C-alpha cells in the first residue's frame, strides 16, 4: 500500500499569495473571495500578543496586496471569521473548481498542497491525529496551504495550514477558521495533548490484509463495542464511535467478517502481540489508512 | 519529513484515453501527439506473442479512439517508438507545459500520476530501483500513467507504466519505449534481478532524521570508504562512490555530521539492527528520497 494523495491540479489553479506589509503567505481563491489566516495582518511584534479585532480595524481594502502570480486582484471587501480573513476580489476565479467546505474528524485523512508565496511545491498525504495535529512537512511561508480530498471531482477543503508546534507537528483550522484542537493563532509555544492511535484505521489495515490473504489473526470471538472501547483506551487506543462502525461496513461486507468480530482479533493482538509475525509485511499495526484509502487502492 | 510528490496539474491536463478494439488504457497528449503503450493494438489474445510492426501495419487511423474527457480528438497519423505508439492527431492540447522526455537513472525518484480511463487517481513517489522496477501501486487499467519530474516549470517525463510483476513491483518504459530493466511488453511471467538497497539515498534519509532531531543511531566510530563498501555489498546494499560521497556534501554541512562519520552510523545500524526503535516513524532503513529530495523538503 502507497500514501496515495489525490491529483492536486484542481488545487493548485486556486492557490494565491496574500501580502500584508512584509507579511506574505498563501490564500485560497474560489469564486470572488481568498480565503487566508488572518495572522497576515499581523507584524511580527505583533504575532507575540495579537488582539485581531483591533489590528483588523486599522487595515482596509488598500492594504491587501492579493497576486495570482505576479497578477494583482483587487481587494473590494474584506471581514473575518474565527481564524480565516476572507477577501472578496474583483474577479471571479475561472478555474474554480466544485467544492465544499468541511469540518474533518480524527483519523480521516487528506492531502495537503504545501505551498509557498502562492505557488505549489509538493502533495503528500495526511492524517488528523486524535489530539488534532498531523505530521506534516512545512517551512516558513507554507501557512494558509490546504488540505483537501476529492469526490467525483468535489473538492471537499478541509484544513488550512497555521502552525508548527513545539515538537514539531502541525495544527490549523478547517475553511470557516476554527482550529482542530485547542490550539490558538498566537506566537506561542503550545502543547497538544498525548495522542492516540487511530482504532478504527488499524481496523481497515485488518480487514485489508484479510483481502490480500494475510489472515492468521482473525480469530474465533467476538466483543461489544463497549467492552473493545474500555480495552482499547488501555492500550492507548481511540474508541470507536457508531460513525467508525458503520464506515467500515462495505470491508466488512466484502470479507464477510462483522465489525465486531474484527475488534475482537484486534484485542488479542493488543494483548498479546504479535509474537514475531508480520501483518502485510509489518510488525508495526497501522494507523494513517481510512476503510476509504483501503477501498481506493485495493 | 514527508514522502512529497510534485504537484501534478501541468501532467494531468495532458491524460487522455485511448481505445483500440476492446482495449483500453491511458495516453499522454501532448502538442499534437499522443503517446501510450503500444499493446493497446493487441487484442488479449495477441499479447500472448506479439509482432508489433506486423500487428501496427494492420491498423488505420480510424482503429484508434482518443477521448479527452468527453471530447474525441481525430487521428491522423501513426507511428511506433520502441513500445511507445505515438498517435497524431488534429488538434493540439493547449494546456501542454514545457516539457522534457528524461530517462532515469537507478536510485533516482519520481512522481507517479495513476490514471484510470483517462482519468488521473492519484498522486505518489516512486524510486527507480537497481533492479529497474518500481514499488508503485497500479491496477487494471493504469497502463499509459507517467512518472515525472518537474523544475521551474518544466515536466521531465521519465517512465509510462506497462506491467506489474508475479512480485506485486512494476515494470515500465521510458518515452521513447525502452524498458527500464530485462522486461518486455508481452503476457508473461516475468522476474526481476535481485534488488539491492540505493545506499546514497539511505545516508541521505539519515541526514534528514537528524535534521529533525534524531540523533540516536549516531556514534563516535568512523570507517573508510572501502571499508564500508564491503560492508555494504555483504547487505546488499549499493556500493557508495566517491560522487555520492560528493553529492552529500550539503547535507554533511548544514548538520556537520562528516559523509564517513554517517557512512560509520549506517554500518553500526546494518550490523546491530534498529532494536525496536524507529527512524522517522519507520521500521526499516528507508531508500527512496534522494540527496536532492531531502533538501528540496527540509530547505
Ligand atoms: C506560517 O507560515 C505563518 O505565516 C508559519 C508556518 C510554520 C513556520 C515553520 N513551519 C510551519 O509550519 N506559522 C507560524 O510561524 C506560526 C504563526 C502564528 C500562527 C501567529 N507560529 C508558529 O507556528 C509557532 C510559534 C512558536 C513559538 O513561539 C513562541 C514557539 C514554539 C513553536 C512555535 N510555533
Ligand atoms: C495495463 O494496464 C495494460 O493495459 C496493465 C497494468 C497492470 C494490470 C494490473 N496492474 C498493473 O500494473 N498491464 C498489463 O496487464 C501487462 C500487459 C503486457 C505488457 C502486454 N501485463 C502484465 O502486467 C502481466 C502479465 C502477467 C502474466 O501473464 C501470464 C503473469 C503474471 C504476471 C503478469 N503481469
Amino acid at each position: 500500500f502507497r500514501k496515495m494523495a489525490f491529483p492536486s491540479g484542481k488545487v493548485e489553479g486556486c492557490m494565491v499569495q496574500v501580502t500584508c506589509g512584509t507579511t506574505t503567505l498563501n490564500g485560497l481563491w474560489l469564486d470572488d473571495v481568498v480565503y487566508c489566516p488572518r495572522h497576515v495582518i499581523c507584524t511580527f511584534e505583533d504575532m507575540l500578543n495579537p488582539n485581531y479585532e483591533d489590528l483588523l480595524i486599522r487595515k482596509s481594502n488598500h492594504n491587501f496586496l492579493v497576486q495570482a502570480g505576479n497578477v494583482q486582484l483587487r481587494v473590494i471587501g474584506h471581514s473575518m471569521q474565527n481564524c480565516v480573513l476572507k477577501l472578496k476580489v474583483d474577479t471571479a476565479n475561472p478555474k474554480t473548481p466544485k467544492y465544499k467546505f468541511v469540518r474533518i474528524q480524527p483519523g480521516q485523512t487528506f492531502s495537503v498542497l504545501a505551498c509557498y508565496n502562492g505557488s505549489p511545491s509538493g502533495v503528500y498525504q495526511c492524517a488528523m491525529r486524535p489530539n488534532f495535529t498531523i505530521k506534516g512537512s512545512f517551512l516558513n511561508g507554507s501557512c494558509g496551504s490546504v488540505g483537501f480530498n476529492i469526490d467525483y471531482d468535489c473538492v471537499s477543503f478541509c484544513y488550512m495550514h497555521h502552525m508548527e508546534l513545539p515538537t514539531g507537528v502541525h495544527a490549523g483550522t478547517d475553511l470557516e477558521g476554527n482550529f482542530y484542537g485547542p490550539f490558538v493563532d498566537r506566537q506561542t509555544a503550545q502543547a497538544a495533548g498525548t495522542d492516540t492511535t487511530i482504532t478504527v484505521n488499524v481496523l481497515a489495515w485488518l480487514y485489508a490484509a484479510v483481502i490480500n490473504g494475510d489472515r492468521w489473526f482473525l480469530n474465533r470471538f467476538t466483543t461489544t463495542l463497549n467492552d473493545f472501547n474500555l480495552v482499547a483506551m488501555k492500550y492507548n487506543y481511540e474508541p470507536l464511535t457508531q460513525d467508525h462502525v458503520d464506515i467500515l461496513g462495505p470491508l466488512s461486507a466484502q470479507t464477510g467478517i462483522a465489525v465486531l468480530d474484527m475488534c475482537a482479533s484486534l484485542k488479542e493482538l493488543l494483548q498479546n502481540g504479535m509474537n514475531g509475525r508480520t501483518i502485510l509485511g509489518s510488525a508495526l499495526l497501522e494507523d494513517e489508512f481510512t476503510p476509504f484509502d483501503v477501498v481506493r487502492q485495493c
